[PDB]
RNA sequence: AACCCCUACCAACUGGUCGGGGUUUGAAACCAAAGACGACUCGUCCCACAG
RNA sequence: CUGUGGGACGAGUC
């Protein structure tokens, strides 16, 4: 450990690569401002993962902010921008004349913000809002009641300035932009932390309580054999448990590590299985549990002690550091060499494994965690269970590899500081294990509560159709009232129960009314195309069988195509009539349940299925979310680099600004008076001489004047000439610029600009319904999200398009397919990045999974 | 495997082979999640039916 | 408070 530990690893050092985009300089700028650039490469890619984490939380709370303006349904973007700002607090935005001081005397001002609380008010007296039970709802006792409307204020308006934050990108908008989300504590008021923190001290609370419930075995051994007092044992033994695996400790601890030990002489807990027999559960947990109670105690130490020096003397912990060891190595043998002799140099607790083989609350709060990791915990309260699943996880990989950077920094000679605007990342330590505890408990909890009548006529609506306010009556007068005119019914509400735990309970149904109208999901349910493919994809999964077998269940041998067109019938023509006249079925009990147990298996697979179809469609709109808001971000660092982009005109113009400004001199003008600068082609040629290995093959022996030297390679200096004056290296390459200055001729700005604000508003999931009918086959889900948003395009501006546009509208509307030129044309704004212009224009890189085909 | 970089051969060099690399490319190092439905084991919670 | 079934979640393999 003496000025280096792991210094020699070629990814920590190394010569600067000089990034494609060329925003090194102006990121560590904004980032650190006191970096040298051509010394390392890691503060880079410490903010290409902070680029990465606000790419991802884009994504997140742009669907979140879908999800909740489809559950308000009041024709108004209810969380968006200019509405519900978090610089208001509540006794504000319920008063705004008699707290007038605050909206700087504005009339307008006091205006908007009576309109959004009549909008906050309507939304609260909205029987939907059950959906949400986590945020809106609290169970006390046995039945689930609203919470104060000063906390579902303070979660709405946080959820909205998390949306303005994400898509702000300005220098004054009443708000600090691009840092709100990491200065929150001196941005948010106290109703916020307030709320947050009961927010989160629900579920310790129930965590509390769960665990007391069942510490009385932990207690046994853990907390006698080595001698830990038992009021400081339930928080260790908690983040033992949560964090006992390779996933979040990085090294396997327990099926490598600890069948490492036990070989030495001590290998009497495996020899003698006579006494070792019944205790060797919870023996290697004793185990497992020392050596991560060793680990962490040696990061503690380590950090919080290396703060007095201030860049020399710092340490690295051997936490991490075998993880980099690991990591160096390429092959299986050297992983298990590798360990053999670190179980040895870790094996410094003979004394603990000695008596060990003798053998036969307070968590924290919402005070103590960050206001980040509470924030993100709200937001998982509006995902569900992959989507939080997959945001966590990519969250705490990122941190982690910050941290990790962030301490290998030191060793390698780097001075590189965070300024006193983005200092949130020097804790991203404490970050990613808050991140990680929450991923621990996100899952748990109900994610619908207090089931109200608008829920089962979802649910109805979902299922059946045919119907009109009819349903009203059919479902008050049947499920909660038939005792009498008004008299709740007694436990004979079986039917009740069917429908309860059959779609509200399932979290696909909860995903569809998240997303999607019922509506509109049982009629595009209906197109026999659609469920095949489903069908399909689920048999190439390696099921069919198992579904024919519950549902359409025939012990006879038959065709996997005759038992997909089977199962295709019965998903088509979904009807409650069925469910309706068969109500005598669902109410009995005992062995004739199987035709409700039918009726379940039908109901999941249905679910199952449209929801599959939702969820492909909002991760392929998702794609271009990202992509689109990853072009705002570089324009955004253009503008501050230096170079003449205009971030006002950019929606006006199309987000194709970027790649114009990247491709080199402006040809998109009728004075183009180019070519005739573009002359020195001929200079180049001239001067060729310089490259003696090429000019004996050029122009002294394959010559052929006729057409190859005149026609063509004249053409082709020039086209390197225009592409040697690009402001990328990705356009820098004279194929991809020639490609990017062919296809900026066509684009019409006004299509583009519609493309990118229609994904960013996940209107393809409006209309997926409606423009589903009409395609002759769908071959994978890229092309059916693509067509149907091709056929929104145009629907908005068919008459208003000329040129090579309308004749891709046309073709679109004659041949029933995506066309892959007009994908290109509205993916030229990603033109200035190449790989993310090939994968979201090209059906063959799209998918990382569909790459096998 | 799309993109980028490196050694060697060749090559308008906007092209190929030979190998190596890429957390500093792209949802994109590794693990993990998703794709992906479904099955089993161990613990917790909730719901329904009974005393 | 005690039993029988279903659903959800934490942990690993197909
Ligand atoms: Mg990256």
């Amino acid at each position: 450990k003496g000025y280096a530990v792991v210094a020699n690893n070629p990814l920590y050092t190394g010569p600067v690569q000089q990034d494609m985009l060329g925003l090194k300089e102006t990121l560590e700028k904004r980032y650190f401002g006191e970096s040298a650039d051509g010394n390392d490469n890691i503060c880079i890619q410490v903010i290409h993962n902070i680029l990465d984490i606000e790419k991802i939380l884009a994504e997140y709370i742009t669907n979140a902010a879908y999800a909740v303006n489809n559950i308000s349904g009041l024709d108004k973007d209810i969380i968006g921008f200019g509405k519900f700002s978090t610089v208001y607090t509540y006794d504000e935005f319920k008063d705004p004349e008699h707290h007038r001081a605050a909206f700087n005397n504005n009339d307008k001002l006091i205006n908007a913000i009576k309109a959004q609380y009549d909008e906050f008010d309507n939304f609260l007296d909205n029987p939907r809002l059950g959906y949400f039970g986590q945020a809106f709802f609290s169970k006390e006792g046995r039945n689930y009641i609203i919470n104060y409307g000063n906390e579902c204020y303070d979660i709405l308006a946080l959820l909205s300035g998390l949306a303005h934050w994400v898509v702000a990108n300005n220098e004054e908008e009443s708000r600090i932009s691009r840092t709100w989300l990491y200065n929150l504590d001196k941005n948010l008021d106290n109703e916020y932390i307030s709320t947050l923190n009961y927010l989160y001290d629900r579920i310790t609370n129930e965590l509390t309580n769960s665990f007391s419930k069942n510490s009385a075995a932990n207690v046994n051994y853990i907390a006698e054999t080595l001698g830990i007092n038992p009021a400081e044992f339930a928080e260790q033994y908690f983040r033992f448990s949560i964090m006992k695996e390779q996933k979040n400790l990085g090294f396997n601890i327990t099926k490598l590590r600890e069948v490492m030990l036990d070989r030495k002489d001590m290998s009497e807990i495996r020899k003698n299985h006579k006494v070792f027999d019944s205790i060797r559960t919870k023996v290697y947990t004793m185990m497992d549990f020392v050596i991560y109670r060793y680990y962490i105690e040696e990061d503690a130490k380590v950090a919080a002690a290396n703060k007095s020096l201030p860049d020399n003397e710092k340490s690295l912990s051997e936490k991490d550091i075998f993880v980099i060891n690991l990591r160096g190595s390429f092959n299986d043998d050297q992983k298990d060499a590798l360990y053999y002799d670190e179980a040895n140099r870790i094996w410094r607790k003979l004394e603990n494994i000695m008596h060990n083989i003798k053998e036969f609350r307070i968590l924290p709060a919402g005070r103590d965690v960050s206001a980040f990791s509470k924030l993100m915990y709200a937001l998982t309260m509006f995902l569900d269970g992959k989507e939080i699943n997959d945001l966590l996880t990519t969250l705490i990989n990122k941190f982690d590899n910050i941290q990790s950077f962030l301490k290998v920094m030191p060793l390698i000679g780097v001075n590189a500081k965070f300024v006193e605007e983005y200092a949130f990342f020097k804790d991203s330590a404490k970050i990613a294990d808050e991140l990680r505890l929450i991923k621990s408990f996100a899952r748990m909890g109900e994610p619908i509560a207090d089931a109200r009548r608008a829920m089962y006529i979802d649910a109805i609506r979902i299922l059946g159709t045919n119907l009109s306010y009819d349903e009203l009556k059919a479902l008050a007068d049947t499920f909660s009232l038939d005792e009498n005119g008004n008299k709740l019914k007694k436990g004979k509400h079986g039917m009740r129960n069917f429908i309860i735990n059959n779609v509200i309970s399932n979290k696909r149904f909860h995903y569809l009314i998240r997303y999607g109208d019922p509506a509109h999901l049982h009629e595009i349910a209906k197109n026999e195309a659609v469920v095949k493919f489903v069908l399909g994809r689920i048999a190439d999964i390696q099921q069919i069988d198992r579904y024919y077998e519950t549902c359409i269940g025939k012990d006879k041998g038959k065709s996997v195509s005759e038992k997909v067109d089977a199962l295709t019938k019965i998903i088509t023509g979904m009807n409650y009539d069925q469910f309706d006249k068969k109500r005598s079925v669902i109410e009995d009990t005992g062995r004739e349940n199987a035709e409700r147990e039918k009726f379940k298996k039908i109901i999941s697979l249905y679910l199952t299925v449209i929801y599959h179809i939702l969820k492909n469609i909002v991760n392929i709109n998702a794609r271009y979310v990202i992509g689109f808001h990853c072009v705002e971000r570089d324009a955004q660092l253009y503008k501050e680099k230096g170079y003449d982009i205009n971030l006002k005109k950019l929606e006006e113009k199309g987000f194709s600004s970027v790649t114009k400004l990247c491709a080199g001199i402006d040809e998109t003008a009728p004075d183009k008076r180019k070519d005739v600068e573009k002359e020195m082609a001929e200079r180049a040629k001239e001067s060729i001489d310089s490259l003696e290995s090429a000019n004996p093959k050029l122009y002294a022996n394959y010559i052929k004047y006729s057409d190859e030297k005149k026609a063509e390679e004249f053409t082709r200096q020039i086209n390197r000439e225009k592409a040697k004056t690009a402001l990328n290296a990705y356009l820098r390459n004279t194929k991809w610029n020639v490609i990017i200055r062919e296809d900026l001729l066509r684009i019409d700005n006004k299509t583009c600009t519609l493309f990118a604000n229609k994904a960013v508003a996940l209107e393809v999931a409006r209309y997926v319904h409606a423009y589903i009918n009409d395609i002759a086959e769908v071959n994978s889900y890229f092309q059916l999200y693509h067509y149907i948003m091709q056929r929104i395009i145009m629907n908005e501006r068919y008459e208003k398009s000329s040129g090579k546009v309308s004749e891709y509208f046309d073709a679109v509307n004659d041949e029933k397919k995506y066309n892959d030129r007009l994908l290109k044309l509205l993916c030229v704004p990603f033109g200035y990045c190449i790989p993310r212009f090939k994968n979201l224009s090209i059906e063959a890189l799209f998918d990382r999974n569909e790459a096998a085909k």
